[PDB]
């Protein structure tokens, strides 16, 4: 005696299309790895009509109606909005319906009662397909790293930032010719902000590092800064101090002098070395970079956008949905076991790229060398050379040292008679 | 309630666990929801000179997988008939288990896994392929409501070790490895990696696990890398490639929809722009290409005690969590008894290097020779030697076709010697 499964999918846009063909196409191999029939029971959508792929009496606007239903077992959100997405995934959990999402702003800004309510009905709550597309990251770092202790997660989580800023490392092309480019090929949207201002990094980053470390991260935990400040000097000067510059994603388990722990969850742009494995990933893929101590350094790389990506990982989440109620039992459980404090952007260790053009004359590295020494900050690179009989150009590249003290230091150079103007200011990682 | 593990062999594996299980016991009791005590180890030489406290240690493993107080048995010993007995007594026993063979797991999964699924117990196996990278867990509920047609890497850490050594310093093959055994990155008896025993059974499993089939290591094609030398990275650098000791899993579909399995372990050239030329060292990269998820690509360490030791870890957790809420793992699902592809019918390339006599008619003859089993060449080089070397590169042509005209080639009268002959993929 084996019941089907009832499925009802919420959006029938990029993702929700894909899924539900899949849930069509697939549905000999999907039933056979369930262990009974995956049945799609109804289509929640905006606009109803026959011009949509699918039987206009799948189609429903009632959203509430759909996910209420009693032949309904797993629930699929795949619309955009937040509001509506959590009236549903709420609805949905309270009568017993396993849910599945890919929904990163809902995810970074508090899975705390969404998992609660999936626990009370002891139901389950999967949100694979929220970051990294397909790439499984949410999977790898809840239960196959369970038993290790993970230190750092770092890695480009978004392509449009990531295709714009390989273009301008491959063609030398300018920040806004690149943008255009990305715009006009569909790789960027008519307002890309979310994207080149670090927007959908910080709540990818929010939800990785909570999973890593076992504490609740959210979107506004999150240090963001954006690529729209990356000139195409700073490549030719990174290319000179061997580096591209990527737009990362950085979780960090930090360890202070007093010996209490706390994490980190930043996003910015930073120089990375040639070398680096995150260097070499191009385009508009994504790539995971993943510390423990036992296992070391992996790393996760694919398409982390779009369509059918997306929906491979959403599928992965139905699937294992529908096999835990087939055999009863849930899945995972929230580990937010940890309640880790979280590091302000200032604290945090790291290292500047500093970039200015100052007068040519023979002590101004000097007071510049002194303006780093005086916050116990050291210098690791120096560059000086002039422009065409006029001034010079000076990049600097420190050691380690918290960002409060280089930002201090930025400050006072900015402030400084001999620095004309401070050009440009990145961070670097890798190293 | 507590929940008792019992990790049966110790060495490089098993001494992590246990450290992990003890240096590590606050944190995997919280991730658990109880805390994780070890019980006993098994081992067949019980002593005190094993960095581990001597009351733990016991040569009876039936009697310890049996134990009331055990829960979970992490079974981590090398032979292969005495991990089956352990872990169907365990099972038998309604005791999860948790394992890292791969010899075991490549040869009969059907009576471990049934005789868990009877027990309603875990048999978790994560550790048995790609040591620390996460491999099995993905293609099993991350890939599940996908469909997977390729999974292809690198999957041992030893003979990567070797070659890259190879291609870094021009090394031979006798020097590299003896400095693998010596460094550690190698054993005493290589055979099982140099060999691609090693390989053929990581490629047996992760063809059963992506395209939902039995898949034996009796089914998969092995080749090793004791035949390549010094010389062949000089040409493969020479024709802008390396040397990998690739596995490859694919889904065959034939014109009348016919879908078939290919599991093959060998030596291949490999451009030095493809990403796998980039995998050096000890790490492993396994590849998997799939209908809607498209192409990913998982890197890390693949060999080592503590990277194998953090997925045992990993499913420990998993076997524990279960067990305290009530669960289980997705069922194996060996449902689509495809047939199994043999190695002639597939497509490749193949590398070439002869000696033959230093006249102007010889090239020719072999393309000739090439050509009367319809195979195009791609490449050929040919110059003197010192007291004639020709080389030749192939398009893609089935191996069966390949291999009828090496045998042609051997027995020409122009060609003294095949000296090596090498499959290309990647390009
Ligand atoms: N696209 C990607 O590459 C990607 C990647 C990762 C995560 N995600 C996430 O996946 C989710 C879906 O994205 P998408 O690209 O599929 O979006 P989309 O293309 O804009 O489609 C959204 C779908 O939801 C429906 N919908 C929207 N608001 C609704 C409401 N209030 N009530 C009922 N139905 C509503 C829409 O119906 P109508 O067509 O009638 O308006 C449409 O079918 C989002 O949360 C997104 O963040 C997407
Ligand atoms: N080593 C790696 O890097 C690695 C990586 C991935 C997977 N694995 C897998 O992990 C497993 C363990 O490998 P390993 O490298 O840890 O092996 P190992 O160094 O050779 O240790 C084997 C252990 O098993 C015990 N043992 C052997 N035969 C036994 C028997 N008949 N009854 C009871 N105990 C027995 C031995 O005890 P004594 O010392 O008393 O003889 C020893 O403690 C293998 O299945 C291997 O394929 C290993």
């Amino acid at each position: 005696d084996q019941k089907p499964i009832g499925v009802a999918v919420l959006g029938l846009g990029n993702v929700g299309s894909e899924v539900v063909r899949i849930i069509d196409e697939s549905a000999t191999d999907l039933a056979a790895r369930i262990g009974a029939p995956l049945q799609l029971r109804g289509i929640g959508v905006r606009r109803v009509s026959a011009d949509r792929g699918v039987p206009v009496e799948l189609l429903t606007d009632n959203i509430e109606e759909l996910v209420s239903r009693d032949d309904v077992d797993i629930v699929v959100e795949l619309m955009g909005p937040v509001e509506p997405a959590r009236k549903a995934i709420l609805t949905a959990l309270e009568q017993g319906k396993s849910v599945v999402t890919a929904n990163k702003a809902l995810m970074s800004v508090s899975t705390g009662e969404l998992a609660q309510a999936a626990e009370a009905a002891h139901v389950d709550l999967y949100f694979e397909a929220a970051v990294a597309g397909a790439i499984p990251v949410i999977r790898p770092l809840t239960q196959s790293l369970a038993g290790d202790t993970v230190t750092r997660v770092a890695g480009i989580v978004n392509g449009t930032t990531n295709y714009i800023l390989s273009a301008m490392d491959s063609t030398g092309a300018d920040y806004g010719d690149a943008l255009a480019e990305a715009s006009a090929l569909g790789y960027a949207e008519a307002d890309p902000t979310a994207d080149v201002e670090g927007y959908d990094a910080a709540a990818k980053a929010a939800i990785l590092a909570s999973i890593a470390f076992h504490t609740r991260v959210t979107a506004d935990d999150v240090y963001r800064e954006g690529i729209t400040k990356v000139t195409a000097a700073d490549f030719a000067s990174a290319r000179a101090l061997g580096c591209t510059i990527k737009l990362l994603a950085i979780c960090e388990r930090l360890t202070s002098d007093d010996g209490h722990q706390s994490v980190s969850a930043r996003v910015y742009p930073a120089l990375v070395p040639l070398t680096h494995p995150l260097a070499a990933v191009n385009g508009a893929f994504n790539a995971v970079v993943v510390e423990a101590e036992a296992a070391g350094r992996l790393m996760f790389y694919g398409q982390g956008a779009g369509g059918a990506p997306t929906a491979s990982a959403v599928m992965g989440d139905v699937v294992m949905a529908a096999r835990n109620r087939v055999q009863g039992g849930r899945g995972p459980r929230e580990s937010k076991y940890a309640k880790l404090p979280i590091s302000p952007i200032g604290d945090i260790p790291t290292r500047y790229y500093v970039s200015m053009r100052v007068a040519d004359r023979p002590g101004v590295l000097a007071a510049v060398a002194t303006e780093f020494g005086n916050r116990s900050v050291s210098i690791a690179e120096v560059r000086q050379e002039g422009i065409d009989p006029r001034g010079a150009r000076l990049v600097v590249v420190t050691h380690k040292a918290t960002d409060a003290a280089l930002s201090e230091t930025v400050k006072a150079l900015a402030s400084l008679d001999v620095v004309q103007s401070v050009d440009s200011v990145i961070r670097m990682e890798g190293t």
